[PDB]
């Protein structure tokens, strides 16, 4: 997270962080006892081994509950940027409770109005091209930016309807590189995206880009 302030213990209580050969890698968001969802290219054709979930800690490498993991799914229609969502069954199922719950997803056909509020969070770099990463989690607020707008600023094929926007015109708040896969949410916490890709981290006039849940709901209903 670039620009970004220390999320608070509560503030996502269906966060968690997915560690890859015990280091940094993405986030995640639990969505019942045994299922996580994050974005495809975090886990897509990777050793599943080498993946730990953490749930119900601010910090990646301690607190809280782990899991590893039982199988991936990817979303069907997976391809390049497109669909970037997976969900994950845990080995270990994870119970709700204390500084952990699951997440409630933005309705199925609900796309983010451009404009709104959204906050997303992550132990991904501060910086672009950053190789140090934050111990606790980090969040930032960030407005959605019109699909019509992104696709000015990408191009139109680059942005589907599976894909929203969020960032400031002037740069310097986004998600970056491990924050994959976690939440970006609504001003009232319910889950609208996963963070996917974007032009670098936080430059100006290019936003960063999600993974919508409101639309791609239909996977994540059928296989949660």
């Amino acid at each position: 997270i670039v620009g970004g302030t220390s999320a608070s213990a509560g503030d996502f209580p269906f966060i968690v962080s997915i560690s890859r050969n015990g280091g940094p890698w993405c986030g995640g968001s639990l969505l019942n006892a045994n299922t996580v969802l994050t974005a495809a290219h975090c886990v897509s054709g990777y050793a599943q081994s080498g993946f730990q979930i953490r749930a119900g800690s601010l910090s990646r490498t301690s607190g809280g509950i782990t899991s590893s993991l039982s199988s991936v799914r990817v979303h069907p229609s997976y391809s390049g940027n497109n669909n970037d969502l997976a969900i994950l069954k845990l080995s270990t199922s994870i119970p709700s409770g204390g500084n952990i719950g699951y997440a409630r997803l933005a309705a199925s056909g609900s796309d983010p109005v451009a404009g709104s509020s959204a906050t997303v969070a992550g132990w991904g770099a501060t910086s672009e091209g950053g190789s140090s990463t934050p111990v606790n989690l980090l969040k930032v607020t960030v407005p959605i930016v019109s699909r019509a707008t992104c696709r000015a600023q990408y191009g139109t094929s680059a942005i589907t309807n599976q894909m929203f926007c969020a960032g400031v015109s002037s740069g310097g708040k986004d998600s970056c590189q491990g924050d994959s896969g976690g939440p970006i949410v609504d001003s009232s916490n319910t889950l609208i995206g996963a963070v996917s890709w974007g032009n670098g981290c936080a430059r100006p006039n290019y936003s960063g880009v999600y993974a919508s849940v409101g639309a791609l709901r239909s996977f994540i209903d059928t296989y949660a």
